[PDB]
């Protein structure tokens, strides 16, 4: 009965600000966030006995082993990146919004943009090879074919903003592992976001896709300016699905 | 599942893939997973790379890869395996050559212990594995498991006959290594897992040293006998 809705868009491009706010308006409205935090701190569980003595230690920066050195670490980062996404949606959709009218869970990014705009473009810059590449698909289908429509989208809200606006907001924000990225990195990504959600031309293995309404906001503006359309756009979106 | 699954475990070359396919004649009742070999040398959706040869060539750069694909792959083989196969049969049984629990505790445990696989990588691996059975722990749980006992120099021996490319330049000390894992999960029972119902799981060891022509009755008739037990 909950409405899955997608927040995509380019790195920065200011999703996690947009729908944590959004999400205020509607006590049925609820985020899953990316689990970016677990990737540049990589911890697995800990044993019953050895928690209770032992602390969860910091682990490796996976996202930033794949900044520096993609040829080696995208696979990795990719398949960690999508796994750790399944296991939080999953769980939400489980177990939120059990009291709520019309309740609608808003994913911060899809398994979709893992595949055809990161992994893709990863692929595409040979910072993975032609075996990488295959395991990866293979496993994602995999995958996705074993959930039934349990993840499938609603609807996608396209955050729209220019590379140059997605370069300047990861500075205001200030992750560490993304402060060497560059402008031709960030439209590659814009390039893709486009093809899928705009002119809509990017062909997947999944079909619905096809057919699954988007909304395309413009956020180049600064966060008061527009804020009340989006609201209004995104309430009227909503209606319709 | 009312099908009893039970695990093939042994060295490389032990003689799982021999033993099974013999076993399997036994009853139409009995299926066999085997392990999807023929995948991990031809990569492919569904000429590719050969992930198998790129592992051991180089294995600080192919073995989480590698243990990934080889553990998402045995997981799909098994899991359609139950869907399909048996189901309706008298007393079904699957036999899996080697299980999850192999993947995770053996091979890519001594990767990690070889230094082939980073804290990184182990940690993923560890985290992805414990995810992938959360979901799919419950259906592919173990009724036993058959030993396969074999020295690493009948298996070292048993790498030759059998020719694998991929295989021709593994070392007797690293077939030592999997040999005492081997042991120390199976008959000494020391080696602990995250998965706390295998501790309570029988296991028939096998001596398989002797050439087949040899003493390779009785073990048939012992598994048999074994299935019964369980
Ligand atoms: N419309 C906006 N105007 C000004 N700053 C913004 C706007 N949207 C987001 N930000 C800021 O830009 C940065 C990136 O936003 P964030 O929501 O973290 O992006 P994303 O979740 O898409 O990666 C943050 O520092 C946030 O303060
Ligand atoms: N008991 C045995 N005596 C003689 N040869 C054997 C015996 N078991 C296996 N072999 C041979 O050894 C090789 C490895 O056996 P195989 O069943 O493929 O091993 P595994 O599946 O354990 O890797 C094959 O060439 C096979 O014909
Ligand atoms: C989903 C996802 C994110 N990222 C990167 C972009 C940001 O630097 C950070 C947080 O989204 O992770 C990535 O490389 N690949 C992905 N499949
Ligand atoms: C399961 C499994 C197998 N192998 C190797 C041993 C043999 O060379 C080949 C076929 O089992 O693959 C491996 O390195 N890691 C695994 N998790």
């Amino acid at each position: 009965r909950i409405k899955k809705i997608s927040i995509e868009g380019n790195i920065a491009a200011g999703k996690s600000t947009f729908v944590n706010i959004l999400k205020q308006l509607s006590e049925d409205w609820e985020v899953v966030p990316e689990p970016v935090a677990r990737w540049s701190n990589v911890q697995s569980t800990q044993d019953e006995f050895e928690e209770l003595t032992m602390s969860q230690k910091n682990g490796g920066n996976v996202l930033q082993m794949m900044y520096e050195k993609p040829e080696r670490w995208s696979f990795t980062f990719q398949t960690y990146a999508c796994l750790s996404r399944i296991r939080a949606q999953l769980a939400s959709l489980n177990g939120k919004l059990k009291d709520a009218e019309k309740p609608v869970l808003f994913f911060e990014r899809s398994v979709y943009s893992d595949r055809y705009i990161f992994a893709s473009n990863l692929y595409e810059s040979e910072s993975m090879n032609e075996t990488e590449w295959t395991i990866y698909q293979d496993w994602h289908d995999w995958m996705n074919n074993q959930f039934g429509q349990s993840l499938e989208l609603d609807g996608i809200i396209y955050l729209q903003a220019t590379p140059e606006t997605c370069l300047h907001r990861i500075y205001l924000r200030g992750r560490n592992e993304e402060q060497g990225i560059p402008l031709e990195y960030l439209e590659k990504l814009h390039y893709k976001h486009e093809s899928w959600l705009l002119h809509r031309t990017l062909k997947t293995n999944f079909d619905y896709l096809q057919e699954v309404p988007i909304l395309t906001l413009d956020v180049n503006e600064d966060f008061k300016d527009k804020y009340e359309s989006l609201v209004e756009k995104v309430k009227e979106f909503l209606s319709t699905l």
